[PDB]
């Protein structure tokens, strides 16, 4: 093979170039452009035995009945034969959470009860919001000039006074309202009085305006809550104050934020803006993404310089960077076209950075080996030199790349879709980059055969410095101490294990699915949702608003998920039916007995006022004991000939008599299009309060499912029947994250250990390598959990990639343990050090820098990836070198080897 790369470089160069050009061209032309519109799109498990039920339930809700061509699941249609408002008080409506808002703080002295702060609120509202051309104002009064007031606290100060305006303040109404709140705050024990002209019930005081006090304490500023155990001084300090806006929130608002809020720190010296809610956190996202392609580019540039210092040429560095980019391109082509599945979950974006930190990890090695094979046997042909260097470097480069490739492929086990796609893409990228490192680089190396004094002398100075560093002093500083490092790293390993296994481990996520932190942790959009949603009362009351958890039993459809689950488009499913029957009287009696028994439990909650949300057979039987209509005065289980008609007549009569809305969620039995009772749906109220934690939800699900699983029913409606499905999907996400992470970590560790054992043929060295990998994993994850982290759809992949990146700085030191000198421990170490220390140090430094350049970004994935890469590379290099070399006091010259070659 070596004869090919020799004397024929341009051939393979042109061939690879044409292959890459056609690959890029097809991959750009044929498939469609990715969306990036939704930052979170694949974060839903599939085929987890609960995701199937959630999908089937959401499909059942989708196909509601319609008066005109229901076309599926109508309620009764085939047989159906039909033939506040005042404009006074300057305000439109009570405050709600469907209007845009901001929050002011950061005053001098931490107190805003003063004319400056209120006037600044009014001024910034008039300047940054009203001045922009806007048509979203309510304009309750037909006059556009009186569209709506600014809704500040000064407006309430004014309306509590006789003269009302945003500007004209007397400074006496301020003190009046301060005393008013100081004396009537204890009444908040009360609710909205609706003081149009007076209130009905016995009120605490008859000096209440149109819900003035209740609004100012409930919806507006509520930091202190005005009921603490502080001093009797009627002047307490308030921290944060919220200000609404009459216009609605949504994608329409985004324009305003583009113009006035991006660059401006604070409008006034006395007030600032520390939290904003316009409802555009997930729509603006895409834009910032583009704005943060600066930091990657710079990183790439820096990398080049480093290589241009190590490999003295620039040709090699340029061709290596081209090889990496080419690998990304051809990997995308293999991803979208031949593999045939279509989804680009934006996590693949953060793949680029990773590859830049791993593509060079081999280049150096190759070049290095070449130079060595050039020092020995100087007078030689290119073919034999190429064959020698290939035999010396190919196996090591393949092990180094394939371990990480396997670690990235092992994420094809988890159920989430984003993780699956990211794993497949990154694995293919790494393997293709290895193939290019084996084919493209030898060609360019062979082909490369070709104030100067100052640059040359300083470069030689740097070269001799690096040589004397990695050749003399590092072996001494590593092998002389030899006892501080052992105990130090054992202490660090034990501490990491204690932080991962005993003291607070990686807590499962707590924010809801719709409120994932996507931007930086200091952006206004994120600071609001992190703190001020929890510090204000009008949203804290909704937070855990005593919502009980429902049950749901369905017999019609079958829990069958068929939506191309193999990396789906995350779209497209289908419903279906079954072959049971509910017509037999035995089935009716069994349903009655099932309801009677299910009410005899400890998880069922009782309310005494259920009309129809409970079982329908009970309400139907209650509709009996009547006549003059046909069937009356019979036994309970009927011959179903009358029942087929009575079940329509009764449901029609009841839906006519009561029920303003009974569609798409109510437990009424579901008919087919023409004539039958296809599906039935029962629901009950439980007593578990819908916590957001994991343990309680797990307990509830396990208990209710284990109880309802026992059916022992008639032949019809017994199979495909159980179908307990509550609103538990966040618990599904948490469980899927946990299981996927565990299994992927296990597989990655197994592959790493197997490859490390098969590459050296020595168990004594494999054991030390395993100890080092374990220590690195433990310390890295301990540091990550100390900084404050939690399992998400990124850290779950990072934990698995850490194992793959760990063995890198150990396979090389194990391979470099094959040499001529005999001495067991104090020998055969300086050789490996002086030979591979420079390569390992440079290979770690380049990815350290390429990861550290991501810190100033704004998107959160970039920051997290940067800090993780920095941490893992520092810790892995330190452990590998110091530990692995220092713990070589236990190996001899013929400890152990393999049996048969
Ligand atoms: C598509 C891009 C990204 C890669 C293109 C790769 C090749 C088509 C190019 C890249 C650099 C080129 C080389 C740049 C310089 C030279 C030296 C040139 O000879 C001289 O400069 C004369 C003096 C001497 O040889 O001493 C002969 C062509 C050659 C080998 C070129 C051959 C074609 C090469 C390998
Ligand atoms: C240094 C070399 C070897 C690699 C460079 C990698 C990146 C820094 C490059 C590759 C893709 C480039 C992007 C390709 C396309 C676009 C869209 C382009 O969009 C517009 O010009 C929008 C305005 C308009 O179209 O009128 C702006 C530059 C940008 C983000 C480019 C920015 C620079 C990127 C990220
Ligand atoms: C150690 C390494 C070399 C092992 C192989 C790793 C990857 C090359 C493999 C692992 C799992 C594979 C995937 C497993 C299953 C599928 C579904 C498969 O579906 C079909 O073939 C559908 C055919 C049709 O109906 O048209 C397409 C390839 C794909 C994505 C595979 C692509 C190649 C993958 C990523
Ligand atoms: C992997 C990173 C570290 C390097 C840079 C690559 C990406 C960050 C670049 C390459 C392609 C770029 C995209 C190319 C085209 C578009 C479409 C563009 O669409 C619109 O402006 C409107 C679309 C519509 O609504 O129809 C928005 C920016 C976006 C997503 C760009 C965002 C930035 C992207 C993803
Ligand atoms: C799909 C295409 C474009 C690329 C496929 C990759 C092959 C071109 C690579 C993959 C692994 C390579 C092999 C890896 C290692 C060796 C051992 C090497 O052994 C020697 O020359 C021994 C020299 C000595 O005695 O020191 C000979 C080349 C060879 C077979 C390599 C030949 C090129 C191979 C087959
Ligand atoms: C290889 C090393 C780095 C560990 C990698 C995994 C850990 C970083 C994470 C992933 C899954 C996590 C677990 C996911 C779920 C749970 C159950 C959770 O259970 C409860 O809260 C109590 C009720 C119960 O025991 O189920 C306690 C934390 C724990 C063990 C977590 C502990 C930390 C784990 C093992
Ligand atoms: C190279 C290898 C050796 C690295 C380490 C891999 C495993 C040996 C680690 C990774 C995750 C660890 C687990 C993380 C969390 C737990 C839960 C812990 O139990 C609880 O937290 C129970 C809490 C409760 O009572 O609700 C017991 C240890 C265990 C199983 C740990 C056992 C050791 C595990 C499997
Ligand atoms: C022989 C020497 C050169 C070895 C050096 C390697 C370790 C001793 C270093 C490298 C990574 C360092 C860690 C990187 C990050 C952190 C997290 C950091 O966390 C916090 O500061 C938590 C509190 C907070 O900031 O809110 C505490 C220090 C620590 C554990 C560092 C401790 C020292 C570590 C383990
Ligand atoms: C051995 C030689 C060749 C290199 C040694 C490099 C270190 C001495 C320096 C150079 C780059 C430095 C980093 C450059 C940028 C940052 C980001 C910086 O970020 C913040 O302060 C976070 C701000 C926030 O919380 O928003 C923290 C320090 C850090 C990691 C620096 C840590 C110290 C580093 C690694
Ligand atoms: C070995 C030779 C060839 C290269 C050595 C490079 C380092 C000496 C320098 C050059 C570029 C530096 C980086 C340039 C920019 C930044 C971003 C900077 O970001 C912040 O300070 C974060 C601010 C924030 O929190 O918003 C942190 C230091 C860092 C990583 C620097 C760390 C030190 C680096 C890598
Ligand atoms: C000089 C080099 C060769 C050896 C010593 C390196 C340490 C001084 C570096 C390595 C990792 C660094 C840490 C990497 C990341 C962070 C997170 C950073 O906080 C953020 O930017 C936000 C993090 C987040 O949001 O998750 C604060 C600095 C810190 C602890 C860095 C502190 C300095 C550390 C320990
Ligand atoms: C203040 O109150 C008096 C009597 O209650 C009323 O006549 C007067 O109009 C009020 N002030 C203003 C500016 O309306
Ligand atoms: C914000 O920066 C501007 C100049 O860019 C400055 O005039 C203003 O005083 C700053 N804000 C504060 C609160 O000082
Ligand atoms: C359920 O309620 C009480 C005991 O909880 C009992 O009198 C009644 O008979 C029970 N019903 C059934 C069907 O067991
Ligand atoms: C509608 O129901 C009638 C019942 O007799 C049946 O004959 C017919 O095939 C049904 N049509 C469809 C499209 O299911």
């Amino acid at each position: 093979y070596a004869a090919l790369i020799a004397d024929w470089p341009v051939v393979v160069l042109g061939m690879c170039t044409m292959f890459i050009v056609v690959c890029a061209l097809v991959g750009v032309l044929v498939p469609e452009l990715p969306d990036f519109s939704d930052p979170l799109l694949g974060f839903e498990p599939r085929g987890t035995a609960i995701g199937q039920r959630l999908v089937t339930w959401n499909n059942m809700v989708k196909n509601t009945g319609y008066k005109a061509t229901l076309a599926n699941y109508p309620f009764k249609y085939a047989d159906e034969q039909a033939s506040n408002f005042h404009k006074d008080s300057f305000f439109c409506d009570v405050p709600s959470d469907r209007y845009s808002r901001v929050v002011f703080t950061s005053s001098g002295g931490e107190t805003l009860w003063n004319l400056p702060a209120i006037k600044s609120m009014c001024n910034v509202d008039n300047s940054r919001i009203r001045s922009h051309p806007q048509f979203g104002d309510l304009c309750q009064r037909t006059t556009a000039a009186s569209c709506c007031p600014s809704w500040t606290l000064g407006n309430y100060i004014a309306i509590l006074n006789n003269r009302s305006s945003c500007q004209k303040i007397v400074e006496r109404d301020v003190s009046h309202t301060l005393k008013l709140l100081r004396t009537c705050a204890k009444h908040y024990d009360m609710a909205a009085r609706r003081k149009d002209q007076l209130k009905c019930t016995n009120v605490p005081r008859k000096c209440t305006k149109y819900n003035a006090v209740y609004q100012i304490l409930h919806y507006l500023v509520d930091k202190d809550f005005m009921t603490p155990k502080t001093a009797d001084y009627a002047t307490p300090a308030l921290k944060y104050s919220m200000l609404f806006s009459p216009t609605e929130k949504g994608e329409s608002m985004m324009n305003i934020y583009l113009d006035n809020f991006e660059n401006w720190n604070s409008s006034d010296g006395v007030t600032t803006i520390t939290g904003i809610e316009f409802g555009i956190k997930h729509s603006l996202f895409q834009d910032y993404l583009l704005m943060d392609t600066v930091y990657p580019a710079i990183a790439i540039v820096i990398v080049l310089l480093v290589m241009c210092v190590y490999t003295k040429s620039m040709f090699i560095t340029l061709m290596t960077m081209f090889a990496i980019i080419s690998s990304l391109i051809v990997s995308y082509f293999l991803y979208r076209v031949v593999f045939h599945f279509e989804f680009f979950p934006f996590m693949n974006l953060t793949a680029l950075i990773i590859l830049v930190g791993i593509g060079a990890n081999n280049a150096f090695v190759l070049c290095d080996v070449w130079n060595y094979t050039k020092f020995d046997k100087p007078h030689a042909e290119t073919s034999e030199t190429v064959s020698i260097t290939l035999q010396h470097a190919a196996l090591s480069m393949f092990v180094t790349s394939f371990t990480t490739a396997a670690a990235f492929y092992a994420n094809y086990v988890s159920n989430i879709t984003a993780i699956r796609c990211f794993g497949v893409y990154a694995g293919t990228a790494i393997l293709v980059n290895y193939v290019l490192m084996v084919t493209w680089l030898p060609a360019v190396v062979v082909l490369h055969e070709r104030a100067c004094q100052k640059c040359h002398k300083v470069l030689f100075a740097i070269s001799e410095a690096s040589r004397i560093f990695f050749e003399k002093v590092l072996p001494c500083i590593v092998i002389k101490f030899r006892y501080l490092w052992l105990f130090w790293f054992l202490a660090l390993t034990v501490g990491g294990a204690y932080i991962v296994c005993i003291n607070p481990k990686m807590k499962l996520p707590s924010l809801e699915l719709s409120e994932f932190q996507v931007f930086r942790s200091s952006h206004p959009f994120e600071r609001y949702d992190a703190e001020y949603k929890k510090l204000f009362m009008f949203e804290r009351v909704h937070h855990g608003e005593e919502l009980h958890m429902p049950i749901t039993v369905i017999w019609g459809v079958s829990p069958e998920d068929n939506g191309n689950p193999l990396n789906p488009k995350s779209k497209g499913k289908l419903t279906l039916d079954s072959s049971f029957n509910i017509a037999s009287p035995a089935s009716q009696a069994w349903i009655l007995h099932f309801c009677q028994k299910l009410r005899n439990q400890t998880f069922f909650y009782q309310t005494d006022e259920q009309d129809f949300t409970s079982c329908f057979i009970e309400t139907f039987k209650q509709w009996m004991e009547n006549q003059d209509c046909c069937c009356s005065h019979w036994s309970f289980p009927y011959k179903q000939e009358i029942f087929e008609l009575c079940i329509k007549r009764a449901i029609m009569e009841l839906e006519r008599s009561t029920g303003y809305h009974l569609d798409s969620k109510t437990p009424g039995p579901r008919f087919d299009i023409n004539d039958t009772i296809r599906a039935v749906v029962l629901e009950f109220q439980s007593t578990y309060l819908f916590t957001l934690a994991y343990e309680k939800m797990h307990q509830f699900y396990k208990e209710v499912d284990s109880w309802i699983s026992s059916e022992l029913s008639s032949a019809p409606e017994g199979l495909s029947n159980g179908w307990f499905v509550s609103n538990l999907e966040f618990y599904d996400l948490q469980d899927s994250l946990s299981d996927g992470t565990l299994i992927a970590m296990g597989l990655s560790v197994a592959v790493a250990f197997s490859v490390m054992l098969l590459t050296t043929w020595n168990i004594i060295i494999s054991l030390y390598a395993i100890i080092s990998i374990a220590g690195t994993i433990f310390v890295t994850v301990g540091s990550l959990v100390l900084l404050g982290w939690e399992l998400n759809v990124l850290e779950s992949v990072t934990i698995s990639v850490a194992v793959g990146l760990s063995v890198n700085f150990a396979v090389h030191y194990g391979v470099a343990y094959r040499l001529a000198p005999d001495p067991d421990r104090e020998g055969k170490v300086i050789f490996s050090l002086s030979r591979v220390g420079s390569a390992m140090a440079m290979a770690a430094l380049t990815t350290f820098v390429a990861g550290a350049m991501m810190m100033p970004s704004t998107v959160l994935a970039y920051t997290q990836l940067g800090t993780f890469m920095m941490l893992i590379m520092c810790i892995s290099w330190a452990f590998a070198t110091f530990f692995f070399q220092c713990m070589c006091r236990c190996l001899g010259p013929q400890g152990t080897c393999g049996q048969i070659p």
